[PDB]
């Protein structure tokens, strides 16, 4: 049931959600209040500038399994988008195609899934994909 390492870890990333974290341009918290478990958030990120991202905002669902954080967390976008490493059509997020959650390290946390999304929304692979119009979410 409780288990501590895991469930102060979630607390502390809980706690660093509440306050300013990194550039200010991703966010987190828990998606329910009331989910003691700590294993649903929802993420944010803010589209980058100077790419096609910009001026949108983007909504994430991450999963902290049982045996987070040694084990990477399910992510998936909810709000519709085309980047590489994202299934079009429902919004899962390819671990293999993500460095950090392919090789994933027990130091990694939320931030550093969402920080590491943002950064590939600049790369050139991504910056000037076509979009879905917005408002559209995989449910």
């Amino acid at each position: 049931g409780v288990k501590v390492p895991r469930n102060f870890r979630l607390l502390e990333e809980l706690e660093e959600g509440q306050k300013g974290v990194g550039d200010g341009t991703v966010s987190w918290g828990l998606e329910d209040d009331e989910d003691m478990t700590l294993t649903r958030w929802t993420g944010m990120i803010i589209g980058p500038p100077r790419t096609i991202y910009e001026n949108r905002i983007y909504s994430l669902k991450i999963e902290c399994g049982p045996k987070y954080p040694e084990a990477p967390p399910f992510v998936r976008f909810v709000t519709k988008i085309n980047m590489n490493g994202v299934n079009s059509s429902n919004g899962v997020v390819d671990p293999r195609a993500i460095s950090v959650l392919a090789k994933w390290q027990n130091s990694y946390s939320i931030k550093v899934v969402l920080q590491e999304l943002r950064r590939l929304m600049m790369s050139k692979e991504n910056m000037k994909l076509p979009q879905p119009p917005e408002g559209q979410c995989y449910s």
